């Protein structure tokens, strides 16, 4: 078996660099290890940034998300009994964030690339990576008992945290840069209208809580909840109970509660490593980093992982430019890291920590009041929740 | 003996309140331990912002400084390499600080005080203060072995970090909030002219770095250095030697060095009581909250309180409006948290931790890369920096 690019992992990464390759004339081959009924099961982003909804239109597979998707001009922020929004438009000079779920865009990618008759062999299992270093790598894996090879001139590892990918690559090769926070995101996804037009993040003693939404009639909220938690002891009342807790009367006074459609819990952790390529090897997405979701960007950096992939790919075959491949890394880790930096100060404003004194609880506080107060602080978060702008190459 | 205001401390804060007060006829006298030479040997601040620059001019006492003071529209931060300018001037809207060390505010201020022939006794030894909550408190001190008596209507406490005022309020009253800093400043006075015509903040793998100035010929110049250090380990040689590791090499290139007249090692703290009053003692100044220097904040927060605790005053003297003294702490606090916050960012920003990991010294770097090349983010530093308005009251 032979082809041009193989793509570990049909997540949202693969598919859609597979998506933006096909249509360029790059053949690629998607290897995934579950169904595709197990992918398209798990609920996850609600928002993008308008760089990854231009990517969807580049890809051809806009047309649900331009008629279905919900494009929001501000979020708000609630905090010591106040509500603040952020004209995330007005401040950004323009730019808005679309709410389209990550299931929706999955099952777009995943028609897509069934119609136009790209390869994908899904329960692809023991998926192994070979000659990584030389002119010729290879992929074996097994389809129902036969160990089969797969010959190609590049691999992208689009297999998220727990893939393949990240642990072919001598360790000593490596530098990770981790941070495990202290609480996860219990998240519960209902078929109830939303308590509110825009998102509201909020900062309550009890703990962190994020009303937000799927659509005119499905919602989806998170609590902060400590480790130490299993989702079977959150009943669908004691989640309702507990989320109007930690918001504002007059929000909690006008929640639709119903039964839940998903319920989960997502520790919170930062995760980098540097470089993100190795050889012929080149590593996207959650395969290659990890955000907490305070600021929605994990999808979001996928996007432009994948875009750089993308564009250096196309240099390299369309124009036998491969030497621009080796900049990959120094292109994606200057957009990883500021995102980075924002989604983890966006948690730690935001979120409720165990062993905080009295200094830093007030600290906390007032980094809320400046920023939602001063017009220079309000664009930092405006500029940043948008998204940064994507750098050009070369 | 008996007065109007009793003010105890005569560093900067304590001496333009009663230069303010005297001036608007409120009778006061001024309770200091120290003798006029030993306050006039502290060599601390050296910047000073445009609402400190405008009380100085109300308090009549801004001659010296319009002629000597540096005006300064801009300030440097040296990290990873690369120095980067922030246009105050242009960033804030038009505001600059202004360079004048605090010894001459303190000369200035004392020479204002003597000619005008209001009270201040010097070397007032063991002050105590009493009948707090009456309706006509004093204060006991001892000049030359015999205790005296002064009555008055209200006590301001201007004595600093260490002062009386602050521990005679029963401890129940008080909510402490505060950080110590795991190191110090080790600065060094010069008569030698400045390295650069702005100041240099400089965040090193070595430590923290900071190229200031008191005039065209004198130069103040402060490296980070752990609390286990004593100043007489710290030869002026060493001191040059460690200073230029820190610099860029352009920088270290062009210093001029020379011998010291003044050398101390100052501990880095963020310190906050609230309340900043009881029954008819009011704060003011060090003796209320602490900032570590990082921000240039200490005198310029002094100044507002000052600014605050006169108008206050003004109104219960001249318009009757006694009840308006209550409001002194909540309108100071405002000012005092965002200063606080200012001073801790900026702190955390440009020193070396010694517990650090790896991710957190790369989000340390790209909250530098990020406030630096934002526009925005340049904005939150400048008008930071120049100082946030003062409230008006009522
Ligand atoms: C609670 C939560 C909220 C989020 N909210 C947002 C938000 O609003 N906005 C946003 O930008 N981001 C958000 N995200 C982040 C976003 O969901 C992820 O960054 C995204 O799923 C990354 O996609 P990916 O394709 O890189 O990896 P994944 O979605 O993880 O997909 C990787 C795929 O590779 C497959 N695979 C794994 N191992 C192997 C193997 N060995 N062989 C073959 N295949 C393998 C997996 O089965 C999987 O299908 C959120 C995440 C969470 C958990
Ligand atoms: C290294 C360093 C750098 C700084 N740089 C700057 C800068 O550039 N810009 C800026 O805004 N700030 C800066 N400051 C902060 C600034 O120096 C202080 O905030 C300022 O000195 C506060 O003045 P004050 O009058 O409140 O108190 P102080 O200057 O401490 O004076 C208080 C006075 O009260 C007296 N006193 C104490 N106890 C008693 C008592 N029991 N009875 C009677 N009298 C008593 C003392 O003897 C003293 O004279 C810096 C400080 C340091 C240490
Ligand atoms: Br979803
Ligand atoms: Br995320
Ligand atoms: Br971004
Ligand atoms: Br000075
Ligand atoms: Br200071
Ligand atoms: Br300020």
């Amino acid at each position: 078996m032979k082809t041009q690019v193989a793509i570990i992992g049909a997540g949202p990464s693969g598919l859609l660099l597979g998506q933006l390759l096909h249509k360029a004339g790059i053949d690629n081959v998607i290897l995934e290890r579950q169904t595709p009924d197990y992918v398209l099961g798990r609920i996850r982003a609600g928002v993008l940034e308008q760089g990854m909804v231009d990517l969807l239109r580049e890809a051809g597979v806009d047309r649900r998300m331009a008629r279905d998707g919900l494009v929001h001009e501000g979020v708000e922020i609630a905090f010591a009994g106040q509500r603040r929004r952020i004209d995330l438009k007005r401040l950004s000079g323009g730019k808005t964030v679309t709410v389209y779920g990550q299931t929706e865009v999955t099952r777009d990618l995943m028609e897509a690339r069934e119609a136009c008759g790209a390869t994908t062999v899904y329960q692809a299992a023991e998926v192994r990576l070979h000659d990584l270093q030389g002119e010729r790598p290879y992929v074996t894996f097994e389809r129902d008992g036969e160990r089969l090879r797969l010959d190609c001139d590049y691999i992208a590892g689009c297999d998220g945290f727990h893939g393949i990918s990240r642990q072919s690559i001598p360790a000593e090769r490596l530098k990770v840069f981790e941070r495990v926070y202290p609480f996860g995101w219990l998240g519960l996804l209902a078929d109830t209208p939303p308590v509110s037009h825009e998102l509201i993040y909020a900062n309550h003693p009890r703990g962190f809580a994020l009303c937000s939404q799927r659509s005119a009639t499905r919602s989806r909220y998170y609590v902060q909840v400590p480790l130490s938690e299993k989702v079977e002891d959150w009943s669908d009342e004691r989640f309702w109970t507990e989320l109007k807790a930690r918001l504002p009367s007059e929000v909690a006074e006008k929640l639709v509660t119903g039964p839940s459609l998903e319920k989960s819990i997502a520790p919170l952790r930062s995760f980098v490593v540097e470089p993100m390529q190795h050889g012929r090897l080149f590593l996207a997405g959650d395969a290659a980093h990890i955000v907490p979701p305070t600021g929605a960007k994990g999808l979001n950096l996928a996007a432009s992982d994948v875009s750089t992939l993308y564009r250096l790919l196309l240099k390299a075959y369309r124009e036998g430019r491969g030497e621009l491949l080796e900049r990959y890394s120094a292109i994606c880790l200057r957009r990883i890291w500021k995102a980075e930096r924002f989604s983890w100060w966006m948690t730690s404003v935001l979120h409720r920590f165990p062993d905080t004194d009295a200094f830093s609880q007030r600290i906390q506080q007032t980094e809320l009041e400046y920023y939602l107060g001063s017009e220079a602080g309000l664009a930092t978060i405006a500029e940043n929740y948008v998204g940064l702008p994507y750098e050009e190459i070369e």
